[PDB]
């Protein structure tokens, strides 16, 4: 109760640390410590005095063999006055309980969190005022020293729940850490007492913290105080917290990622008061004892205390308002912006120019960091109001509708527009939807450009609220989007999409944006969605319907499903019941677009899809996907056995196939997610029937890969749907996934339709009842695409051939860029009162340059002369660290890695329609004889950076990356060749990659995928003289008439053992594959027409390796199959290695095929 004693001052002595490490990788750590006097008056019952005032820190980047918890001595450290107002403040006690500080408004908010981290250690409870209903059962209670309840106590964490226990302290332990008790004398009649608390943050009350994304955390607090005499009249002689934090930094990896704190207080002096402390000028209260914010943007300090401690809403013009990421909160607690020292403004102009150079000379791309820019550039502009975007337009004179892209003098200019468009593409925040809005409008954007900027966008929001809603609504308003019909596809299902992630799964609302911070993003009382937007849908989908649109018809399916919400049944309702006439393939989709709401309504989607099986009235590609559809749901058990024993009575054959392959491959699932239904399905197999079905037939099939070693489990699904008329089934599901843990990547899932195969191979055949339909999806981490065609466009695409071809006749020259990027940050306070951030980052690229120009003839010689460029790269960041806002500073350990790939080629296609001969010739072209084509580095480190210099961290002077002290290299090219590989793999143990590298062994796998993926690697592919090669790669194919003899037809034996064409194929030439089509097209030919496709592959220079190919066979129903065909003979000129591996199949079954495997010489 009583703590303190009225006229007393207490000395405190302060000590603290935050350091991150990367754990078991290396022992180097780098961190700050603080040393400072905490002084406490006890002058009225429930008012204290307190002060601190002497400020001391120091920064230290070393290695620590011994541990983190070692002493260092001042001698060894370079110390620094630490910039907090050594004010007085006053604390209220309730109870004796620390209930809320009273501060001078003139004081910064970072200050007033490091103050609660330190006065956080002197809140004692030992009465259990704190009733967590166990303090009941401790009311019995006189002079027990002994006490082990449970309450929910306040630090700068939250409000979480903590376990305590008391029991007295030994004189042995006192004997061997005199520390514990530095003033014994005090403890009078009494004893001393140890108090041991244990914090559990996964069920607590008020919680700090920002996300975005889409449990691998780790934290652990833990206390120590030692308390005097008695359990109502006590004195604090020393307190200690210890907190760790352990994240994998690449989500793959084994935990490795490391943050460490703790806090601490030894007494020093108490004594009767002789002076007392100065009243608190402009006095304010700060709360409890929890983590405040502030406001970035404002001149003043602007705290955010509950008596809600919630930032306020994002609007729509001004920057969102964030209190825990380096670019808010970096600058003394303030904007970056306001430092004086970085402009905003030129700053991006910088950074575009740049980025829009360095596209130039792709080729050095790794070299110069280029997509680590975009990224810092990404990150900088989501600090910007309109008003600044617009100024940072109009200042960079961007008008791509003046600017020529077909010009090669006007590059760089192109490049800025493209490095622009793709920044606020990935910016995330209202200003930037505001920036595409006025594009869109106006008609900078038209219409391929504009359809790739909102396929990212639900992707890349950070801040969906209702005014943002509100104005993609009146975007999609507008008769410049409505018109188009590729533009208006790719907003709707933006929309939807953004709509389903924001309002209707509580799961995504919850888990996916930063709801600690902001509150909920869409008030449970706005009724828009049910009184604007589905009707708004509902009425499109029935215009469309009316004029016989299928596009238009699928776009508005696929948005009315990607809702979620149960309303979309009702709004289904009439077309599903048959009131209004709609196609199967239509049908189709609207029962697949049902997906969403087996995942948030299991029951009423389990009984509407139900519902849908047990008809047997409707065609088999419904019932199918209704069968693929209900296993994603986990029926219960009676729900299976009906199932199972319908397959005897059942009279569609793809049914029962999907059925009974559904529930034989969920046998072998040994994983968390479906071992019950894995176990269901166990018990029901005993009812299923014995028949059995060819692979032509529909069926479902999961992959599971689990890997104890890795803790990965990557899984495979697999729906296909049959046909009657073709053996491609006319339907195809397809979904990866990848688990490791808990936490989960988004998956990639493809959906691919058509009508009827038939169709499409004759208007195939013939450009050379059930309309033509069709679409294609792909749903990815990096943007969401749909293509939904009709005949009308398929007759459209030989015009759009033709006049390209007739477009490119003169010369053209093209410039294709893109960039993509995928973000997950979460950040919360730790136990020392500062921020904690982690990050993961993937940037990609695919560019297209260079010079195309063509010519047809009357003879169908489609003559080509290409000139191209190729580049592809991928960057990795994974970090984890913490943020210092007193001197704008950045500590960070983490893993990077990188890949490059570079194809500088040349091209002249000679392809000829009346005689199949298509001779390519491929040239490194001039000025390029030397350059890279390979790059692969994986790097750790640890940085300690400045957040107001916008650098790559690979040019800071605090980086310092991890080299092993035996490294070595590598120069795979034993004498002077074509090309160059290095290896700069350290350790000369990491085995797994200098074995691969040999090269000399047969059984070795030249796949690299199998190997420890944490190590410092670095290889690199360069070419040396390859260039300069007037003598071309000559790539001739020719072709065959395809001519079948009838007497060789009848009467012909069909044996399942196969014969080799390999001594009538010895001449390995073009002109001589004349003499051997005959003999490979004659063998077998019972009613078939099938040509043979030879290829010489022929490469010049020092080594020659004349590789020749041979597939000549054709599929057709009459004929009953079987290819023979194939050898790949390789003859050195000097040292000839004659490998001559040679394939076949004579089965003529349609069942083994038996293929002669090699034959060397
Ligand atoms: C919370 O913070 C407080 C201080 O803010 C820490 O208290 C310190 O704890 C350390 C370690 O327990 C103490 O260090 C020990 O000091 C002893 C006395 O030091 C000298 O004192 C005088 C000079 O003033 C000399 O005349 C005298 O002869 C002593 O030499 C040392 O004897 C101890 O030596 C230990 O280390 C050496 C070298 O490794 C070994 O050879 C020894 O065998 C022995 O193990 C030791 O250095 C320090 O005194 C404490 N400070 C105070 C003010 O009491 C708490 O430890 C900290 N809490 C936590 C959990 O870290």
């Amino acid at each position: 109760q009583h703590n303190w004693q009225v006229g007393n001052e207490y000395t405190y002595l302060v000590r603290s640390r935050t350091l991150t490490s990367l754990g078991d990788l290396s022992d180097v750590h780098t961190g700050i410590l603080i040393k400072a006097l905490l002084t406490v008056q006890a002058k009225d019952s429930n008012v204290l005095a307190a002060k601190v005032w002497n400020g001391q820190y120091a920064r230290v980047q070393q290695s620590m063999p011994d541990g983190w918890e070692t002493e260092i001595s001042d001698q060894m450290l370079e110390l620094r006055d630490l910039p907090i107002s050594g004010k007085p403040f006053q604390i209220r006690m309730k109870h004796g309980l620390i209930r809320d500080l009273i501060v001078d408004r003139d004081v910064p908010t970072w200050e007033v969190n490091i103050l609660k981290s330190i006065v956080g250690q002197l809140q004692v409870d030992t009465q259990g005022e704190n009733a967590v209903k166990v303090n009941s059962v401790q009311v019995p209670t006189d002079d027990e020293p002994y006490a082990s309840f449970k309450a929910m106590e306040d630090s700068v964490g939250g409000k979480c729940e903590v376990l305590y226990d008391i029991a007295p302290l030994s004189d042995f332990v006192i004997h061997r850490s005199p520390e514990l008790v530095p003033m014994p004398t005090l403890k009078g009649d009494g004893r001393h007492m140890e108090v041991i608390k244990i914090k559990n943050f996964d069920n607590c009350d008020q919680r700090i913290n920002y996300h975005f994304g889409m449990k691998f955390f780790s934290r652990s607090s833990t206390s120590r105080i030692v308390i005097s005499e008695s359990l109502k009249h006590f004195t604090i002689q020393s307190s200690v917290t210890t907190s760790k934090m352990m994240v994998s930094p690449r989500l793959y990896d084994r935990q490795n990622g490391l943050v460490l704190s703790r806090m601490n207080l030894t007494l020093a002096k108490m004594e009767k008061t002789s002076k007392p402390l100065p009243m608190v000028d402009n006095p304010e209260s700060t709360g409890n004892l929890v983590y405040i914010y502030n406001n970035p943007f404002s001149d003043v300090e602007e705290r955010r205390v509950s008596k809600d401690f919630w930032q306020p809403k994002p609007t729509l013009e001004d920057a969102p308002q964030n209190s825990l990421l380096p670019n808010f909160v970096g600058y003394k607690g303030k904007h970056i912006g306001k430092s004086g020292k970085v402009d905003v403004i030129n700053a991006a102009k910088e950074l575009i120019f740049q980025i829009a150079n360095e596209l130039e000379d792709a080729s050095n791309i790794p070299v110069h960091a280029t997509l680590e820019k975009f990224m810092i550039l990404c990150n900088l502009m989501r600090t910007m109001n309109r008003k600044q975007i617009s100024e940072l337009e109009s200042n960079m004179q961007i008008s791509p509708n003046e600017l020529k892209p077909n010009d090669k003098s006007q590059v760089i200019k192109q490049n800025t527009w493209t490095v622009f468009r793709d920044a606020i593409t990935q910016t995330g925040t209202g200003p930037a939807f505001l920036t595409i809005k006025e594009w869109i409008e106006r008609g900078t954007t038209k219409s391929m450009e504009a359809a790739n900027i909102m396929s990212k966008l639900p992707k890349t929001v950070r801040t969906p609220t209702d005014s943002y809603i509100r104005s993609f609504f009146e975007l999609l308003q507008n008769p410049k989007v409505s018109n188009e019909q590729f533009l208006n596809t790719a907003a709707t299902l933006s929309f939807c999409e953004m709509i389903h992630n924001a309002q209707v799964n509580k799961r995504s609302i919850h888990n996916n944006y930063p709801v600690h911070t902001f509150g909920r993003l869409t008030s449970k009382h706005d009724n828009s969605l049910y009184d604007e937007y589905i009707p708004f849908l509902e009425r499109e989908l029935r215009k469309a319907h009316q004029e016989k649109d299928s596009p238009r018809i699928q776009t508005y399916i696929m948005a009315l499903g990607m809702i979620g919400e149960p309303k979309i049944l009702s709004v289904f309702e009439p077309y599903l019941e048959g009131k209004q006439q709609m196609t199967v393939f239509q049908r189709t989709l609207m029962v697949g677009s049902l997906g969403k709401l087996t995942e948030t309504n299991p029951k009423l989607a389990r009984s509407v899809l139900y519902k849908i099986y047990l008809n047997t009235m409707e065609s088999h590609e419904v019932r199918c996907t209704a069968v693929f559809l209900l296993m994603k749901t986990n029926p219960p058990l009676s729900m299976l056995q009906r199932m199972a024993e319908f397959t005897k009575l059942d009279t569609n054959r793809q049914v029962n196939s999907a059925v009974k392959s559904t529930i034989q491959s969920l046998m072998k699932l040994k994983s968390p997610e479906w071992k019950d239904l894995a176990k269901k399905a166990r018990s029901v197999n005993h009812l299923l029937t014995h028949h059995e079905y060819d692979y032509e037939l529909s069926r479902g099939y999961i992959d599971e890969k689990i890997l104890e070693n890795q803790n990965i489990i990557t899984h495979m699904i697999l729906n296909y749907v049959g046909s009657e008329d073709s053996v491609i089934p006319r339907i195809l599901y397809l979904t990866w996934y990848s688990s490791n843990g808990d936490i989960k990547v988004p998956s990639t899932k493809v959906l691919a339709m058509i009508s009827s195969v038939k169709s499409f191979m004759e208007l195939s055949l013939r450009s050379v009842l059930v309309p033509l339909e069709g679409n294609l999806m792909i749903n990815n981490k990096y943007a969401l695409k749909f293509f939904p065609f009709d005949k009308h466009i398929l007759d459209k695409l030989p015009t759009l051939i033709s006049n390209y071809i007739e477009a490119v006749k003169e010369g053209k020259f093209m410039n294709v860029n893109m960039l993509d990027t995928y973000e997950s940050v979460h950040s919360f306070p730790t136990e020392t009162g500062l921020p904690f951030v982690y990050t993961f980052n993937v940037i990609k690229l695919t560019k297209t340059s260079g010079t195309v120009q063509a010519q047809i003839n009357p003879d169908f010689a489609f003559i080509v002369n290409s000139n191209l460029r190729l580049t592809f790269s991928k960057n990795v960041q994974g970090r984890v660290g913490f943020v210092t806002p007193f001197e704008h500073r950045h500590f960070i350990s983490g893993i990077d890695s990188n890949l490059h790939v570079y194809a500088p080629l040349k091209i002249s296609l000679d392809v000829n329609t009346p005689k199949g001969n298509m001779q390519w010739k491929i040239w490194p072209m001039k000025g390029e004889e030397k350059s890279r084509l390979f790059h692969y580095s994986v790097v750790p480190f640890v940085s300690n950076h400045d957040i107001l210099n916008l650098r790559p961290l690979s040019m800071e002077k605090g980086t310092r990356p991890m080299i092993p002290d035996d490294n070595t290299s590598l120069a795979l090219p034993k004498n002077e060749g074509p090309f160059r590989l290095n290896v700069e793999t350290a350790k000369t143990n990491e085995e797994m990659w200098e074995l691969i590298d040999t090269e000399k062994l047969t059984d070795r796998l030249p796949y690299p995928w199998t190997m420890d993926n944490e190590r410092y690697v670095k290889v690199d592919m360069y070419m040396n003289l390859e260039g300069e090669q007037k003598d071309p790669v000559i790539f001739s194919t020719s072709f065959d008439s395809k001519v079948m003899t009838r007497p060789d037809t009848d009467s012909e034996n069909w044996t399942p053992k196969m014969m080799a064409v390999e001594p009538t194929d010895k001449q390995a030439n073009s002109k001589t594959r004349r003499q051997e089509m005959m003999r490979e097209a004659g063998r077998g030919i019972e009613s078939a027409k099938s040509y043979v496709v030879d290829v010489r592959v022929h490469v010049p220079g020092e080594s020659e390796s004349e590789t020749v190919l041979t597939l000549a066979w054709s599929e057709s129903n009459v004929e009953s199959k079987g290819r023979l065909l194939g050898f790949w003979r390789v003859e050195m000129p000097r040292s000839n290695a004659d490998y001559e591996v040679c394939i076949g199949s004579q089965i003529m079954v349609s069942k083994m095929d038996f293929n002669v495997d090699i034959r060397y010489g």
